[PDB]
């Protein structure tokens, strides 16, 4: 599938060397970062939607994470499929589990307060989370059949917004420095 949308944003700290590639592809290289989050995706996600990727290069130095990454609003909701991560493996507060693709996620919830949403404002807002429970091998195709998310997350009463804002597969950092190249379809 073509991805129409992408994603490139940094708080400014650091070199975020971001290269929106041809189709689906893109690369990062980082160093000295802050928080940012580069991706390619879809300006609308869906909960219907299979994302396929390959991640030829996951090579995380520090803390950063390989996921599919979206908002909703009305509720705003931030969400995240983790399928890899450099040093710290993120968590929340435990839901329980979920099987898809291969992998088995632990469900999470978080809250954010005092911090900057998708309209570009500090704010209060409520994370989703599907973290996989070890790092999920790269360099080979892999899918996240984001669905079997949405329904596991449902089943916990983890319910999405109705307006759907952007759904990418994303390299998101904090405070390190690394690379990786990542094509999604």
């Amino acid at each position: 599938a073509s991805t129409d949308y992408w994603h490139n944003w940094t708080d400014g700290r650091g070199i975020v060397n971001a290269v929106n590639g041809p189709g689906g592809n893109y690369s990062v290289n980082w160093s000295n970062t802050g928080n940012f989050v580069v991706g390619k995706g879809w300006t609308t996600g869906s909960p219907f939607r299979t994302i396929n990727y390959n991640a030829g290069v996951w090579a995380p130095n520090g803390n950063g994470y390989l996921t599919l990454y979206g908002w909703t609003r009305s509720p705003l909701i931030e969400y995240y499929v983790v399928d890899s991560w450099g040093t710290y493996r993120p968590t929340g507060t435990y839901k329980g589990t979920v099987k898809s693709d291969g992998g088995t996620y632990d469900i999470y919830t978080t809250t954010r307060y005092n911090a900057p949403s998708i309209d570009g404002d500090r704010t209060t807002f409520t994370q989703y989370w599907s973290v996989r429970q070890s790092k999920r091998p790269t360099g080979s195709n892999a899918t996240i059949t984001f669905s079997n998310h949405v329904n596991a997350w449902k089943s916990h009463g983890m319910n999405l917004g109705s307006n759907w804002a952007y759904q990418v597969m994303a390299t998101e950092g904090y405070q390190s420095s690394g690379c990786s190249n990542v094509t999604v379809w």
